[PDB]
């Protein structure tokens, strides 16, 4: 459901995710991180399944944030891959990958992996 | 480096990805996979660092593909996170996460992880 | 601390992890999973940092379970990588990789990734 | 397949791993890395499927290395999860997780993920 996803969400670290789910399966919005070499809002773009299953299955989605805005550039990008689970307590459960640009030599230590859970607050 | 991300790339599995990199960090294009519950092209959208470091570092990027098009709906989405390295042989080294929408019961087994390397060859 | 780690632990899915931390950095014990093509106990082996930092840092560790015992064989193995955090509420926070043996053709869909949190019950 | 996992393997980064595979699924040996806060050999322990499927499937395995030896202590541990494929050119394809002990504050950035391919060459 696009409307289900559309809104303001927050995760356990205190980050803000403002997203709009478009009818063609598009996701656009802004991300505000509570951690890292990150200041202010960052543009996010993603995709979700706009025709999910009619049973109790989550809606698959994913989005990317490149950590560069007009104030900072961390030379890194995070992709979140997960599912939206609707109900009274709507959640987005994700696993993420954070890759930093590196020299060829340090490429083996370029990617962090973790997981985030988002709770919806507003539309 | 420079507009070099724009182009048609191919990975080890025969998948093709056509992308346009916008001056300000946007990535847009299509993806056509050769594996999984996939048939035809799919829209892709992502972001990349449009001001990378001057030292010899790669360009951080990432993109998403929801596997639903007019033909098929696999109820899943893959995100690729990596970095582009230009030169005589430009390549995009990535790690990816593929999440399938599941019931809560099967949520523990909802995400696959792998790696793909793309070249313009 | 070996004694801190040694004991009975359980995670959010209802699985049991019985482990002994040896003085040389070794971990041995048994795992009982509440999910998958898994029945009864399985042998686990792992390693942990037996000389961790004197500040509030967790203790790094990891272990493997090959899902084959005398009753079942799932042809798969899981490795858990994480940290032990001591206190009154001792936890082991992990991220895991589950690889299934596959044909070359299906190798791209051989590995699942997830995360588990363990709470200690007994010594 | 068979006792073929036993041996000395090498990965793309120059690391060497010497392993003995026990009849019942145990893996024991040493690892010597060429990258990170590492100096000399480290003990490794793991498990593998000692009764793999007869169809053309790989042998599931995994092992752990805590990065502490008599010389160095990096306060970290890496786990590799993958599968062995025998043949004219045997190889072990793996994905790994490297966790560093951190304060709670930095727990979000405690784990690196990558992939390594080992051959006997
Ligand atoms: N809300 C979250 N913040 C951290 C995790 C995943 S990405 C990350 C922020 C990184 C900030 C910029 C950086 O350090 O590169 N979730
Ligand atoms: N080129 C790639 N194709 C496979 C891997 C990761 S994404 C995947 C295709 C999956 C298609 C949809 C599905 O089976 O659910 N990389
Ligand atoms: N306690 C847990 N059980 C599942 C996760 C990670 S490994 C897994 C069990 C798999 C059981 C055997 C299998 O299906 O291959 N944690
Ligand atoms: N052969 C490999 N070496 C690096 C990757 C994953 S494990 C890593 C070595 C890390 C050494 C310890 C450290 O820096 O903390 N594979």
């Amino acid at each position: 459901a696009e409307a289900g996803i559309t809104g303001t969400w927050y995760n356990q670290l205190g980050s803000t995710f403002i997203v709009t789910a478009g009818a063609d399966g598009a996701l656009t919005g802004t991300y505000e991180s509570a951690v890292g070499n990150a200041e202010s809002r960052y543009v996010l773009t993603g995709r979700y399944d706009s025709a999910p299953a009619t049973d109790g299955s989550g809606t698959a989605l994913g989005w990317t944030v490149a950590w560069k805005n007009n104030y900072r550039n961390a030379h890194s990008a995070t992709t979140w891959s997960g599912q939206y689970v609707g109900g009274a307590e709507a959640r987005i459960n994700t696993q993420w990958l954070l890759t930093s640009g590196t020299t060829e030599a340090n490429a083996w230590k370029s990617t962090l992996v973790g997981h985030d859970t988002f709770t919806k607050v507003k539309p």
